[PDB]
């Protein structure tokens, strides 16, 4: 498993961090932040079962279809690794793998920051999460009629920002993926709803917040600070998009250092 998830430990530290990518990337988004974290900490990466990085003939459709079997592998990997206590750094995705793993062992998970962050992404009686159930069965079909086509609009509404590298490397691991593995991701994104286990948070947080997310209404960092169960905080960034790693990760790494510094 440390194997077969491309597990990579860097840096040292008594203080350790892991950071876990988000739908459509691997570890490799976190290059160009990672320096500004490795003389500071022991930075643990590693590609969740579903990224294109990964030998695609492991992921298992049953198993996967909940993220408390991504949340069961994360477990798995720090505990092989016997690191007793880290913080977690997690985007997209891996935002809600970090809460939920936080909440089965509070002990291990000191901090969360979380990028790219909601606990549910349809919209509800009064909740606004940004999406309906007719918009996503359209892009489920887009998905599998045509996922090269797809993911080609995809990546620039994501990164938000005209920043034409950003896209670029967002398409580069987005085309990647196996399109049945993203389609079957997604779906079990969409299905994932958080809200009633906020509260069951302990661990202190920070919620990243940029100036616009396709994927992330401005109201969703406000419901994340008054129903996470830790000390919360929304750090805002000066800039817009669902992917600030790699469209601003100057920025951001000014976040994750001040969020990284005790816990």
């Amino acid at each position: 498993l440390l194997q077969i998830l491309n597990v990579r430990v860097v840096g040292s530290g008594e203080r350790v961090v892991v950071l876990s990518h988000g739908f459509g990337t691997d570890q490799s988004a976190w290059s160009r932040v990672l320096p500004y974290l490795t003389r500071d900490h022991r930075v643990v990466l590693y590609d969740l079962v579903c990224a294109g990085s990964v030998n695609p003939d492991h992921f298992d459709f049953r198993r996967y279809d909940n993220l408390d079997a991504y949340v069961d592998d994360l477990l798995a990997i720090l505990d092989a690794l016997r690191i007793p206590r880290c913080a977690f750094v997690g985007h997209s995705v891996s935002a809600m793998i970090g809460i939920l793993a936080s909440i089965r062992r509070p002990d291990l998970f000191a901090k969360l920051v979380l990028i790219g962050a909601s606990p549910r992404f349809l919209n509800d009686s009064d909740y606004h999460g940004g999406f309906e159930l007719e918009e996503i069965q359209q892009v489920f079909d887009a998905m599998g009629a045509n996922y090269s086509a797809w993911a080609t609009g995809y990546a620039p509404l994501a990164v938000g920002a005209d920043v034409p590298a950003a896209v670029q490397e967002f398409s580069r691991t987005l085309f990647n993926m196996r399109p049945d593995i993203s389609l079957h991701v997604c779906q079990t994104v969409f299905k994932t709803d958080l809200r009633g286990v906020l509260g069951m948070v302990r661990a202190p947080c920070v919620v990243v917040q940029t100036t616009r997310d396709v994927s992330v209404p401005a109201s969703v960092a406000a419901y994340l600070k008054a129903h996470l169960g830790g000390r919360t905080t929304v750090e805002f960034l000066q800039t817009e998009g669902h992917l600030p790693h790699l469209s601003a990760p100057s920025l951001l790494a000014q976040v994750l250092r001040r969020a990284l510094a005790r816990y």
